[PDB]
């Protein structure tokens, strides 16, 4: 239980391994650890592919099987749907520029547009954290200068969320790809 600053992003995976040996997590611990971690280009290159159309989500550890941790590279410009996180914990940490986050309640049953219940802008280093109980979210690069580069960790692992049309909070079930897995791309 004696959480040390990592000193590389192999020392956080290592880390991370320690973290989530047993069944539960401690949320503020692996945000902790997660927000120290400071970002270091060279050491997460080799995963930050990026997309001209969309933003990519490139697998970096497999957690041996108790988390997915995963970097995503947004493009100027893009953005998520408003998603949920199948019953998982999902951190966020930003490697690189400033996403937005805006958070959504669970809609009712009737169609209804989805208000935005807050936004907040996450900056250089910033973890953030969501899970279902919290709410639902959207995240975006608004910048029409920066790339942003995020690195995302979930436990359980998941493959599959819903996406909620805000206009009127109806979910369709999608399945998430893996641009690339270890650095190699898997088109
Ligand atoms: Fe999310």
């Amino acid at each position: 239980t004696e959480l040390l600053k990592p000193r590389t992003l192999a020392d956080l995976i290592r880390i991370l391994h320690e973290l989530f040996a047993g069944d539960e997590v401690n949320v503020e611990e692996v945000q902790a650890v997660l927000e120290a971690y400071e970002s270091n280009p060279a050491e997460w290159a080799l995963y930050a592919k990026f997309d001209q159309y969309r933003y990519t989500r490139n697998l970096v550890d497999q957690g041996n099987g108790k988390f997915n941790l995963m970097i995503l590279c947004w493009g100027e410009g893009h953005g998520s749907s408003i998603h949920d996180h199948t019953d998982s914990h999902c951190f966020l940490k930003l490697l690189q520029g400033n996403l937005k986050e805006t958070l959504f309640d669970w809609p009712d049953k009737k169609s209804n547009e989805m208000i935005k219940k807050s936004e907040r802008t996450l900056r250089e280093n910033q973890c953030a954290y969501i899970n279902d109980s919290i709410g639902l979210h959207r995240v975006e690069n608004v910048s029409h200068t920066e790339p942003a580069v995020s690195l995302h960790l979930y436990s359980p692992p998941f493959d599959t969320c819903h996406a909620f049309d805000q206009r009127t909070g109806h979910k369709n079930k999608v399945t998430m790809t893996f641009h690339s897995k270890f650095g190699i791309r898997t088109p």
